[PDB]
């Protein structure tokens, strides 16, 4: 628990733009070490009025530990600005990845989705959900492993739009959404409008183009139903045939 200032950082490269600042490549002074500093003005978070879920997601985040989780070393402020000292992700946002290639193949979607229900299924046994698993919040390290960080219905599941109560579910939702995805280069309930959207998950209206093999479908669907007790749990996603036969790393 040190208490760190700017003035222990170098700054670099921008990463990204986060809708409440920026993130930076940064490299501590003293020991060289690379990482990410995200930018945050204070002014925009009370006039968001998210300085508790920022509070809070920073209390839970610098806890948790899993190599499929972007770790939070700790965080400062000065007079404008909070700063998030963050794990540096060298290969970018899954995002990213997904507009080079338009979409993946089923070893690299079955791999992600893997290594996401690992992170989660570790999330869930310390009572964390998660609301945005969505690309722009899944990044990749040096080896290519998914990370997820940054604790738009398009991935939100029926219950939670609808203001209904929800549990540890929605996340498998997301994993659905996510799933098809990566696999489709959209996600199932994409549409021009919010309202429009906010319909077709409402009715859990998705179809497959061909190229979607029978697995795919299957696991996808399984994810996909608007009972959240209807859907499986983690480590039947794990253990799902077509997730076992294409993806890369194991389960856990
Ligand atoms: O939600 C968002 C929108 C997406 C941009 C973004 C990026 C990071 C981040 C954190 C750690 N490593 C990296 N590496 C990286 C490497 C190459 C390209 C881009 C990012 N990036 C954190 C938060 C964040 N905000």
């Amino acid at each position: 628990k040190r208490q760190w200032a700017l003035e222990d950082f170098e700054i670099g490269r921008p990463l990204g733009k986060g809708k409440f600042g920026n993130v930076y490549l940064a490299r501590e002074k003293q020991s060289k070490f690379i990482l990410a500093l995200k930018v945050l003005f204070k002014a925009q978070l009370e006039k968001a009025g998210v300085e508790h879920q920022l509070r809070r997601e920073v209390e839970i985040q610098s806890h948790l530990r899993h190599p499929n989780i972007l770790r939070l070393y700790g965080y400062f402020h000065d007079a404008t600005r909070v700063y998030l000292i963050l794990e540096y992700a060298p290969l970018g946002t899954v995002y990213r990845e997904l507009q080079k290639l338009s979409k993946f193949d089923e070893q690299r979607t079955a791999t992600y989705i893997t290594e996401l229900a690992n992170a989660l299924s570790y999330c869930h046994s310390k009572r964390v959900i998660h609301r945005d698993i969505k690309p722009e919040n899944l990044l990749l390290g040096s080896a290519g492993e998914l990370k997820i960080a940054d604790f738009t219905l398009d991935y939100l599941p029926p219950e939670m739009i609808e203001g209904r109560m929800h549990d540890e579910k929605v996340d498998l939702w997301s994993l659905g959404v996510l799933c098809y995805e990566f696999l489709v280069g959209k996600p199932p309930f994409e549409a021009n409008t919010y309202q429009e959207t906010y319909k077709r998950i409402s009715r859990v209206e998705f179809t497959f183009p061909d190229f979607v093999t029978e697995g795919a479908r299957d696991l996808i669907s399984r994810l996909l139903k608007h009972n959240p007790s209807q859907r499986p749990m983690l480590r039947e996603v794990l253990e799902h045939p077509w997730i076992t036969a294409n993806s890369s790393k194991p389960s856990n």
